[PDB]
């Protein structure tokens, strides 16, 4: 699949994503201004709007499920829960050994039909193996679903069930930045 | 998603299409000759290629569930039971009225842990709400997956549950074409 720019209806941020039309999940990403003297930031901001029958979600940041950086995010009643994660292999996805910090903005919101996860994420672009993403070209990324609840919804390290569903979807990231993005921090 | 090249290496037949990851299902498709004057023809090989896991398959052949003709088949036993369908609204599709002849050919095969549907589709470019697929263009088509069985596997319009997933894939029909079609056919 290919994402593309759209803008979100209630906060007007303008992001880059796809709107999986099974589970009618929406992935945005926006990311700083691209710089031309020095290299590219490490952050980046993203949301996640899911149904609420979307027990949890993950993000690979580099586009297949090894070997790359995760976020895995999902609502536990009022407050969302969340985590930087890493797999080798095809199993359950520990914490991320290196340093990324997710913040969840205040545009974030639990109704009755969905959860909205607005998100900031440090140092997510690289990873401590030398790997990550080039935010300046195009690149794939993937997501993984389910409909089953994690084993522990209040511990962000909770262990869970493989995904029910999963998917990809291209993107130029050269053209995901915004002179907005420190706004959008505000 | 984007359709290639690829050849069945049991069959030797040559197509074109995917295999989506998640459930590892395999749709090909294979177009006679381009005609130099006159209509195209009316009529392609597919193949899908499924773990037994897979309880129903459909496949779009205009990338969408409604408007177009649906081809949906099962294994039953050591038999394939499949039909022409359409859907008005999103709801149970109901046996195709047009011209569009299904035959499941000799290569087809069923094992322990795959079934392999091998069919001719004649009439089924052309449908008789006046719309179809350009065999000399691109386009789009679409599957649709479930892992629960059909209400009556013996009954080629039984009744059945929503699918679990579906995807959709784009396809360059003008290079699905085969000079050994007709083989294909003996
Ligand atoms: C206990 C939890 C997990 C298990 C056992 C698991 C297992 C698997 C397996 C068996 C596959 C291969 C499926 C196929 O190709 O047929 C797969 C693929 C994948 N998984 Fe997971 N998964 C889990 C959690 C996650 C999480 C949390 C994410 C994302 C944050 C993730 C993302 C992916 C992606 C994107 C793929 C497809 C690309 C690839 O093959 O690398 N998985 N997973
Ligand atoms: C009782 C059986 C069926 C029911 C109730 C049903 C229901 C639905 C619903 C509610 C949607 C919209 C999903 C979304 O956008 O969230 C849809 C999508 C779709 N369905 Fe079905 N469906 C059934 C059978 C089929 C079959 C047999 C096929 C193909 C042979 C098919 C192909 C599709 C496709 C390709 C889409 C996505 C594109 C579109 O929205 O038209 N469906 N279906
Ligand atoms: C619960 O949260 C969900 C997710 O944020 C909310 O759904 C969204 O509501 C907004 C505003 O009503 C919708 O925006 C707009 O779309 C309509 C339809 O085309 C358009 O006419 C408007 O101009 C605007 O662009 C938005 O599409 C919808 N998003 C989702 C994913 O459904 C919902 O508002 C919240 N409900 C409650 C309990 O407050
Ligand atoms: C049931 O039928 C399926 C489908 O025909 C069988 O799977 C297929 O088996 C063939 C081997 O005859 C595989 O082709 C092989 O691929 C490898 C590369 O991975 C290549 O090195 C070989 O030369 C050959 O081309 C084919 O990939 C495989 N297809 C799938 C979807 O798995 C299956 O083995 C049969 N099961 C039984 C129990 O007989």
């Amino acid at each position: 699949q290919s994402a593309s720019q759209f803008t979100d209806p209630t906060t007007g941020f303008q992001f880059t994503g796809i709107t999986d039309p099974v589970h009618d999940v929406t992935y945005g990403f926006v990311f700083p201004p691209l710089a031309t003297s020095g290299a590219q930031s490490t952050e980046f901001i993203g949301e996640v709007v899911a149904p609420i029958a979307s027990k949890w979600i993950g993000i690979a940041l580099g586009g297949a499920m090894n070997n790359d950086l995760l976020l895995v995010a999902w609502a536990n009643g009022n407050q969302i829960v969340s985590s930087t994660r890493w797999a080798t292999g095809y199993v359950q996805p520990t914490a991320y050994t290196g340093t990324a910090t997710l913040t969840t903005l205040p545009e974030t919101t639990i109704n009755s039909t969905h959860w909205k996860w607005v998100f900031r994420c440090q140092g997510c672009t690289e990873w401590n193996n030398g790997g990550g993403i080039d935010v300046t070209s195009q690149g794939v990324l993937a997501w993984a679903f389910s409909n089953v609840a994690v084993d522990d919804p209040s511990d962000p390290q909770s262990t869970f069930s493989e995904h029910t569903d999963f998917g990809f979807f291209g993107i130029d990231y050269s053209t995901a930045h915004s002179a907005n993005y420190q706004n959008y921090l505000n």
